[PDB]
């Protein structure tokens, strides 16, 4: 209701239930490009649906919905992926049939893997980063009225899971100043998958460019998006 | 000594002053293109000065010391602008004799100046931001016992920084809760000044690319150290 808004009276707990539920179901791959676009092409469709489930986001403009989806859809995915594979130390999980390693945007992807591995991230961290990127990623590229009521709203939300995420912490056993270490810890590394997704958009078109088939519909319309 | 770090020993109002003590000096420019891009060049020398001088940093080798400055320069001469026109709403201060206006990557750092105004950041803050990017937006980028013992040294800096913006907000009148929500937003806004800076890369070597005049020495090297 952006006002009588849900997300804003969801404590802690609700408000990471809510975000484990929303978890899109695990997919598998069905040349190497061809196989990572595909699986790319149909996790954006549940992707779609995953945004709708996250507390605030249903309570924006639908243009400002997609707005947030183009803007951070491979963020999205590069954290999914960086998070699949930190068991698996000099190795990529892009599906569980579809793992690969060692032996550069790739490097970049390993090297967050093993920064979350070692900082031990846990799953409700993880679903509380991925709706940050969400309602971050775009938010500073929609100067109207509607605009700033829209961004207040984000800010909130984002206030909002800042809160949850502290709470984690502190339900597990963390001094306050580990408390917001950690959160910065967290949040900086947001800069890096930011960075990767400019690498890994970038990569992309090169191939949408010397390529001349065209490759899947959604997947080519959330990269042309950019630009 | 990255050991015996003279920097993890400093308080929080010992880091403050330390920072803004190694602040540049107020430069003025001398097209509009090569206003700003003699300008960004003789910062850049400025800015190599100003590394030095920020705690932790001469600890690291020689060659980690210009890959962070070859990978965040852009970000952090960005920050300095959006910075200084904090107090023109709708204007861009490169320089005090150069100010632009209204009527993108101008946008977004007009966004992004706004967004600090707004949040009424102060100038010790500011400080501590700016050594943020300079530590942390080449360090996922550096393998080795010698290469993860630098990574260690750097984290230990940045959570030493943390707790500088923490205490800050709490000397100011602040709640815990509001010191999280605080450092959360700042940081989440280095997401977008990492976007910008990309941007404005791409940007910078489109010039450079359909200009014939090669442009200034050091300026051109920090670009090409991108790719
Ligand atoms: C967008 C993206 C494709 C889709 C990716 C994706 C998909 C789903 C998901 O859940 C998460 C992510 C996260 C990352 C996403 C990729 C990043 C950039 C991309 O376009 C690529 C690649 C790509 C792939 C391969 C696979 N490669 C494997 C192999 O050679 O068999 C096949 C390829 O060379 O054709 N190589 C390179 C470049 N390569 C540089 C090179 O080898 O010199 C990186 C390297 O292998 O380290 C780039
Ligand atoms: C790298 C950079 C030049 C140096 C910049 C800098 C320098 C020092 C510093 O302390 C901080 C920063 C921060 C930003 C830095 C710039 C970002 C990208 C850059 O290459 C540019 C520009 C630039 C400039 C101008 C100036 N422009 C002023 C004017 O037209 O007279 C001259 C130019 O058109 O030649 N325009 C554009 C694109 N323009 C798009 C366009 O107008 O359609 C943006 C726009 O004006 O909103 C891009
Ligand atoms: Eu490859
Ligand atoms: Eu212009």
């Amino acid at each position: 209701s952006k006002k009588n808004s849900l997300a804003l009276s969801l404590t802690a707990d609700q408000m990471v239930s809510a975000l484990l539920d929303a978890e899109p179901p695990i997919l598998y791959s069905e040349s190497m490009m061809g196989l990572l676009t595909n699986l790319a092409d149909r996790e954006l469709v549940h992707m779609i649906n995953w945004a709708k489930r996250v507390p605030g986001f249903v309570d924006l403009t639908l243009h400002d919905q997609v707005h947030l989806l183009e803007s951070a859809w491979l963020e999205i995915l590069m954290i999914g992926l960086v998070w699949r594979s930190m068991e698996h130390p000099g190795k990529l999980l892009f599906a569980p049939n579809l793992l690969l390693d060692r032996n550069e945007i790739f490097d970049m992807l390993l090297a967050t893997s093993s920064r979350f591995r070692m900082m031990n991230l846990q799953g409700e961290e993880f679903v509380c980063l991925k709706s940050i990127i969400l309602l971050n990623s775009g938010v500073y590229t929609f100067s109207t009225l509607k605009s700033l009521e829209e961004k207040d709203h984000i800010h909130r939300v984002l206030d909002k899971i800042t809160d949850t995420l502290i709470h984690l912490m502190a339900k597990a056993g963390l001094t306050l100043q580990q408390q917001h270490q950690r959160l910065a810890q967290l949040l900086l590394i947001l800069s890096h998958i930011r960075h990767m997704s400019n690498k890994g958009m970038e990569h992309l078109y090169s191939m949408k460019s010397k390529n001349v088939v065209p490759l899947y519909d959604l997947l080519l319309e959330m990269l042309d998006a950019h630009r």
